[PDB]
């Protein structure tokens, strides 16, 4: 994957050029306000160490930091998402993979149509990354899944387990 990251907005100012994860952009750029991504799937993170919001971009370029629905001009890490060939994701009701299961194949709009629940409090994802939306229809705060086990919503660096929505990282 390719990324090219700048400090002002319509890709001026100091530039950056990524081709793998950064845990810290701060040496190399005190902000961010646009973005071409030539390849690859990325996910931006407002804070280092891929914490704080996070947002994520495919290909192609982005003029402003609201083209990829940012809250702030502030991106401090970046990870250049694995590929992935196939997908497959189970959410819980309730932690430690309790109550209810429903398993997940293609991406979900409305997840409380065949989740019928309002939170998810754990997870395994078996294949692929994932991008759970807070609210429906793909809005709200970000979480990258990867693969793994993900036994409450802290593992995804969540405040909450609220989720509306959820896609498949495709590249």
């Amino acid at each position: 994957g390719k990324i090219t990251l700048y400090e002002d907005r319509g890709f001026q100012g100091r530039h950056y050029e990524c081709s793998s994860d950064h845990t810290n952009l701060q040496p190399y750029l005190s902000r961010c306000n646009s973005a071409r991504v030539d390849s690859g799937c990325w996910m931006l993170y407002e804070q280092p160490n891929y914490s704080g919001l996070q947002y994520f971009l495919r290909r192609g370029d982005y003029a402003d930091h609201q083209q990829w629905m940012g809250l702030s001009d502030s991106v401090r890490s970046c990870r250049l998402i694995p590929h992935s060939g196939s997908h497959r994701i189970r959410l819980y009701e309730r932690e430690d993979y309790r109550g209810q299961m429903i398993e997940f194949t293609e991406d979900c709009s409305c997840l409380q149509d065949r989740f019928r629940f309002n939170e998810i409090h754990s997870l395994n994802v078996l294949e692929g990354s994932w991008v759970l939306y807070e609210l429906s229809n793909y809005r709200g705060r970000q979480y990258l899944l990867m693969p793994g086990d993900y036994r409450r919503y802290q593992d995804w660096g969540a405040t909450n387990a609220r989720v509306g929505s959820l896609r498949r990282v495709i590249d």
